[PDB]
């Protein structure tokens, strides 16, 4: 029977949770795709919630001024920019692919939280103006963008929101997109909008995608 | 496996294949393989192979169900309407849906039956009019509709049709969904037209919808 | 699992990640798991880890198939007199059986692709050499109820691998067409549509290729 050791993978935390409910919350192997047990993937179980949640890695984007206004992608346009990756990352792309795949398929629901940290740049919010046409965007993985307005299915919520003005000092503001449809997820890339001035600059804290 | 509770097939198609003198009747299947704590009880035909999950409730009442023509949703705006819901009502909701989700995506085919029980109600051929321009209309598993006309993607069949006429007696018309993209089913939802006067009444008998 | 009968692996690609030593050749696999009895034969790349499943029957002959009367796309499968849409895998194994091993590796593999060669006599197949464009290219049925094309959503369209049907010249000759997708529930093709057809003296032929699964 499988236990989450990596010689041994679960399917999921889901399937560990119910199948193993000694177990705590922490570190486990899962094997979404089954068949051959060497391409699973080390993720971090909620065995409260039953989520499997697969790290970004690299998880995180240094704070720097990134950019010298349009919207504009930090892997696809800015200089030292990348797309973010999760699950080992010894793995081969198509591997992880099937395995996101088969998680997807095994879930009812995907969500992910992202944080902007932001320094003279607006995330969501402006405080001048009250609104929201400033706000970043994020990249889903099927192409779609996640966004402060627009159509509902894709649009993100924002948990906290410290960015809404230039005071010279760090802040940082938290969005999150969760879904039935976990096609759309994880998320790929950010889109700053508020970006370029001289004593501008940004961070991202990338947090895990969870399937449940 | 074998089809029992504490060894459960895939669906009903392998049992066939890898049990082939097992008879037509109640199995225990679990879709999503890995642990088996989540395997659904079906109704295997053995014949076809079909894996066949029933609706829960699966009767409709016969009332007078709507006052006030236009489709009405039964689930969606009739007093005590209810959308169809599928499978053991004593797992969580999720869990069921993912289930279904396999059979959905990975089954060659899938069909259902449903049967509008009307006194006073016509449901697909209007007698008088010699047309059926009043048919009913079914909801789908993917937002989609079944119609008497139209996309011939979507239509549905009619294999029996009893209520052509206002009669002041019950009869019955079956109404058949099959399809290639199993993704369409289960039926969700019914929207009957000739309904609403004083006389006229429904019921629904919604079959058990059959993966392949 | 070893690939063979008794033990079909998942896919061609566990096979190579568990068994780096295997060579590319025909392997017995299992994508939908279960029952291991309804395990299918098919060709593993080793160098790709691909999953190639062969079109049964895989030649539609060359003939003149059709009678123009009035010009458009006409589908082979769906309109021509004695045509038929493309199936895949051992016909020893029923239908719906080959469509679920399939169906597994279209929705969870992480790309697909597939060729397929129009043989033309008379008949441009993709570049019309006389106007210089491609208004007469052929188009295919993807299994996602779409169009690959010369053209349009950039999603959808085909590549040219080689195109010798460009003139009308009397003699036989062939265009080679090419699907890769990220999206492998659009594949395979299962029927195709010729444009520049139905005159008395044109004719064609179908080679369809493995459809193949990362
Ligand atoms: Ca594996
Ligand atoms: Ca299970
Ligand atoms: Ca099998």
């Amino acid at each position: 029977s499988p236990d989450g050791s990596r010689k041994n993978p679960a399917r999921n935390c889901r399937d560990l949770k119910f199948c193993h409910p000694e177990l705590k919350s922490g570190e486990y192997w899962v094997d979404p795709n089954q068949g051959c047990k060497l391409d699973a993937i080390k993720v971090f179980c909620n065995m409260e919630t039953g989520e499997t949640c697969i790290s970004a890695n690299p998880l995180n984007v240094p704070r720097k001024h990134w950019w010298t206004k349009k919207h504009v992608w930090f892997g696809e346009s800015m200089d030292g920019g990348f797309q973010f990756s999760y699950g080992n990352p010894e793995l081969p792309e198509d591997v992880l692919d099937v395995q996101l795949a088969f998680l997807r398929l095994l879930s009812s629901r995907a969500s992910q939280q992202i944080t902007y940290h932001c320094k003279n740049s607006i995330a969501y919010m402006d405080q001048a103006s009250g609104n929201v046409k400033k706000a970043l965007k994020l990249m889903g993985s099927n192409e779609g963008e996640f966004k402060a307005e627009g159509n509902s299915k894709f649009t993100y919520t924002v948990l906290e929101d410290g960015c809404t003005k230039h005071t010279g000092e760090w802040s940082k503001t938290v969005f999150e997109y969760r879904t039935r449809k976990a096609v759309r997820l994880p998320i790929v890339d950010i889109a700053p909008y508020d970006i370029g001035g001289p004593d501008q600059e940004f961070g991202v804290d990338v947090g895990p995608v969870c399937f449940l």
